[PDB]
RNA sequence: GUAA
């Protein structure tokens, strides 16, 4: 809907193919999970710049999956295909300060109040997920667990949702 | 300028 390519699938023959790293963290509290954001907040977006312009300035550092842009408020939310690519953008993109773009972490999944915006992950109690959040976590194309069920300590990348 |  807000994705560049709507119906696409996370498979070998897509050049957008990414693995789904799942790990387990024994320090998380009971019935809690950890989700790494794939969503970037971009502020200072000039009025003349549109969705395609943002996708293209980031292309050297990351393949962009979706852009949601509010030109009036001069910010956008950009989802990239993997955590690694998001981390890559935050270090290496616009180091010179040429573009007026301020790049920070955003949240695409779970409640805002569970997100550490400095490190870009959410420690979420399972009771705060909706039924849809649970479904998307296991069944999403990019991110999620790829069938592995949700249990205490599980760590995955932000799953695609449906909005 | 942290949203759907």
């Amino acid at each position: 809907n807000h994705h560049l390519y709507p119906d696409e699938l996370n498979v070998s023959n897509n050049p957008h193919y990414r693995p789904k790293p799942v790990s387990y963290d024994s320090t998380l509290p009971p019935d809690h999970i950890k989700v790494y954001s794939r969503t970037l907040f971009i502020g200072g977006v000039p009025l003349n710049m549109k969705e395609w312009d943002l996708a293209n300035v980031l292309k050297p550092f990351a393949e962009v999956q979706s852009v949601i842009l509010n030109n009036s408020r001069k910010h956008a939310f950009v989802k990239v295909y993997s955590r690694h690519e998001a981390e890559n953008v935050l270090q290496n993109f616009n180091k010179d300060g040429a573009l007026p773009l301020r790049t920070r972490w955003g949240v695409g999944f779970g409640p805002r109040d569970c997100c550490d915006y400095q490190h870009g992950y959410s420690i979420i109690p399972m009771h705060r997920l909706t039924d849809a959040d649970k479904k998307w976590s296991v069944s999403a194309q990019w991110g999620g667990t790829s069938g592995q069920p949700l249990v205490t300590g599980i760590v995955f990348e932000e799953p695609d949702i449906i909005v």
